[PDB]
């Protein structure tokens, strides 16, 4: 058995969750819920990134602490990722006692060992409100066009782009001030020490062919020194041994990963486990799936950080693409950027986990929510071919046998053929080939509705003598059933529970090995019923 830890990148505490989030937590859960069932020990490890600017600002604004802000946001967070089936073992903050001393400890282990230097920049400064200003938070004039009112380094009328010390007349965001240069003493992680090492994992091929190709080419650009630091007032951990300095979100957030673990470890009693899986000589995987906008930091950064600090570093990162909706990005003018809260109120989760499962694979390709599609898909796919494997049946089993299956199966061959496919959809999982898995379950399922086409019960069931035949045809179609809502149980959570009720089983990975035979069946209203494009057109028009 596989000791197994599994991270989701950490959700900004500043934002609701929205349906890109969840092609990433789908897409982890899925995996995880694969490697339980295949009898691993599996953590499946996340919390909310809490630190920054930004937050502090926003709490700043509706007058209530950080700490207040962050802890709605962390409940709004968890609300709608358990409203999705997402299993984690643990969900915490970056905002905690356990990421305050790891992100304490390996800052401090990256100094002694050489990985830190101290350099004066420059940076514009609001003087009123005093504070030094990210780009995003300085407005002005666009050097260029002239036009009023741009923020940061670009002008989204004529599309230039300029240091914001170019802005004409510029203006701090916060305060209005016109904001002036100040210097400041930085602290910077020495990341090119770490090239030679970095590239070697580069090239070893366990990440994904298209992540290895942009590592190349931030390799060719030339790897920077990190700068780690920022000034006071700030919401986050102060740099030990340097008053008013704070570490860069970005520094404690993948320690996160870590507190996360350490909490989880502490809540349980457990002193072992932590150093099992973070210590240099771990026999434990550690993966991260994330999306293609945060790659650098954890395929640059982070393994960096973990080698300074001697802990293991990723087995692998999995990294996804971007959802689109209907082609194109989310849109709020067209409804398309959809909140996970908003889905639920629409959809079930599985109708969206199964959706995302059938389009994902092991690449970097962004992944399409075509609404319509979307509908077709769930109704032919679920309603039409696993789910009526079972309402097609069961009722005969139900009314005309006491619920009872039939003592053997009616096709032995064809079920061997459904029980052999169990290596290939299960290498199809482990590999992060979703949509594989998929087109082989889906093609049995059309297999099990033709061999229910071909004996076709409902001219069995009015025919006289003839009962035990449907019997037997019946409890086939059910037997066929059970064995692709097994295949498809990481995928349909609750779709799941209502089959394990149904048929008063739990689905186990090789329970499929012995088929249900002489075996009591319960009655069950609809197990998934059909959606149409007006609950598509509510969810659209309740998004705008
Ligand atoms: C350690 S993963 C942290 C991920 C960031 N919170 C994503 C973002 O804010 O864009
Ligand atoms: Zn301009």
């Amino acid at each position: 058995a596989k000791k197994i830890l599994v991270t989701c990148a950490l959700p900004y505490a500043n934002g609701s969750i929205h349906l890109g989030h969840m092609l990433e937590h789908i897409q982890a859960d899925v995996w995880v819920r694969y490697q339980r069932m295949r009898g691993h020990e599996v953590n499946f490890i996340c919390a909310d990134d809490a630190h920054g600017t930004p937050i502090m600002l926003k709490a700043q604004q509706l007058g209530i602490t950080p700490e207040q802000m962050i802890g709605e946001m962390s409940q709004e967070h968890q609300t709608d990722f358990a409203g999705f089936n997402i299993s984690y073992d643990n969900y915490h903050s970056t905002h905690s006692e356990e990421n305050r001393q790891l992100s304490e400890l390996i800052y401090s282990r990256l100094k002694e060992n050489g990985f830190i230097k101290n350099r004066t920049i420059s940076q514009l400064y609001d003087p009123e409100k005093g504070m030094f200003l990210p780009d995003r938070f300085v407005k002005g004039t666009c050097p260029k066009c002239k036009s009023p009112d741009q923020y940061g380094d670009n002008c989204e009328v004529c599309g230039a782009t300029y240091s914001p010390t170019e802005l004409i007349e510029p203006k701090s965001v916060v305060s209005g001030a016109t904001p002036v240069m100040r210097d400041s003493e930085h602290f910077f992680f020495d990341l090119p020490s770490f090239s030679e090492m970095l590239q070697a994992w580069t090239r070893s091929g366990a990440l994904q062919e298209q992540v290895a190709n942009k590592m190349q080419e931030w390799f060719e650009s030339g790897l920077q020194q990190w700068d780690i630091s920022r000034d006071a007032p700030y919401f986050g951990f102060e740099i030990p041994n340097a008053p008013g300095k704070y570490f860069y979100v970005w520094l404690d957030a993948p320690i996160g990963y870590m507190g996360s673990f350490k909490n989880l470890c502490d809540k349980r009693g457990d002193s072992v486990s932590f150093d099992e899986y973070w210590k240099k000589d771990s026999t434990a995987e550690l993966y991260h799936f994330i999306g293609k906008d945060i790659i650098y930091f954890h395929s640059l950064f982070w393994p960096a950080m973990l080698e300074g600090s001697n802990f293991r570093k990723p087995s692998n990162l999995f990294v996804h693409g971007y959802v689109t909706v209907n082609g194109a990005k989310m849109s709020k003018s067209r409804g398309t950027f959809i909140k996970a809260s908003t889905w639920l109120n629409h959809f079930d989760a599985d109708s969206l986990r199964y959706y995302y499962t059938a389009k994902l694979s092991s690449r970097i390709d962004d992944i399409d929510l075509n609404l319509e599609d979307f509908v077709q898909r769930v109704n032919a796919d679920i309603v039409n071919k696993v789910v009526n494997l079972a309402s097609r049946n069961a009722g005969f089993i139900n009314k005309r046998f006491d619920g009872v299956l039939a003592s053997e199966l009616a096709d032995p061959q064809l079920y061997k053929t459904f029980t052999d496919a169990a290596e290939v959809i299960g290498e199809a999982w482990e590999s992060r080939e979703f949509g594989k898995a998929v087109r082989e379950i889906m093609a049995l399922a059309d297999l099990a509705n033709r061999y229910v086409d071909e004996q076709a019960p409902w001219v069995v069931a009015k025919q006289e003598g003839r009962d035990a035949d449907l019997q037997a045809i019946c409890s086939m179609g059910i037997n066929l059933f059970r064995v692709l809502m097994t295949y498809l149980k990481p995928v349909l959570p609750k779709l799941t529970e209502r089959a394990e009720a149904f048929l008063n089983t739990e689905l186990t990975w090789d329970g499929i090995q012995q088929p249900l035979l002489g075996h009591k069946v319960n009655p069950f209203k609809a197990l998934y019923n059909r959606i149409d494009m007006r609950q598509v057109e509510a969810l659209v028009e309740a998004s705008k």
